């Protein structure tokens, strides 16, 4: 089926009573609005946003009586780097920026994808992180 | 006089009791360790570092028996960013490394020069910030 405008939003999962077939994306796929991929379910969907709207993740692309056709991302490995002071969020991200690398800042952790030479720089900023599997939930901006 | 290793450092300006003379030099000249420039009160200071020892501010040239020659970068106009929460310090840390901007992050502060073109991405992100002249006093890594 093809996609052409959202048709709600999933506010919190575990009180959703009707059953959720997701399709699993890319975090790079937040930014698209066309888009082709199979539901875990097995149904083909091809997203073809009439609209300038930015996907976000929890989006409901169709809903039927019992189910909801919804798009998250995949679970991937990350680094969850956690700054103890406003100084070294600040200074943690603003390396992470100035190399122009992909992150999500929520509340105060910063989450990026594994990557080995990134592990230098966290620890030459003196920051403290952990390795972790998270499905990125915001499109990167930019 | 030529100034080839620094002998000693002013740990809190009000306490010292000797003169200070200053030698105010610019933001990036904390970077180098080759400079010429007279100081307040008319010593012509070249600075000639013979180690790779970085500038620090407050760090003294010269010590007589009643006056200090010491090292601090100029007054000027700057922008004082003041990120309320650990997310906002994060994401706006992370626009200015971005964009490559020159920047001091202290505490809970982020300090800037003043850029008109900076302030529409300041409130783009959403942050609180203030107009004020400061001396930069730590040399910009990188
Ligand atoms: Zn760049």
């Amino acid at each position: 089926m093809v996609i052409t405008k959202i048709v709600g939003h999933i506010d919190d999962l575990s009180h959703q009573i009707k059953k959720v077939d997701w399709l699993e994306v890319e975090w790079e796929d937040l930014n698209k609005r066309i888009l082709r991929k199979e539901t875990e379910n097995g149904t083909d969907i091809a997203i073809k946003l009439e609209n300038s709207g930015t996907l976000r993740y929890g989006d409901v692309l169709y809903e039927s009586d019992d189910t909801l056709i919804a798009i998250r991302t995949k679970l991937e490995k990350v680094y969850v780097i956690k700054p103890q002071t406003m100084q070294e969020m600040g200074k943690m991200a603003f390396e992470i920026g100035n190399r122009h690398t992909m992150c999500i800042i929520e509340d105060d952790e910063i989450l990026v994808r594994y990557d080995k030479t990134l592990e230098k720089l966290i620890d030459e900023v003196g920051v403290s992180y952990e390795q972790s599997e998270r499905r990125f939930k915001e499109p990167f901006k930019y």
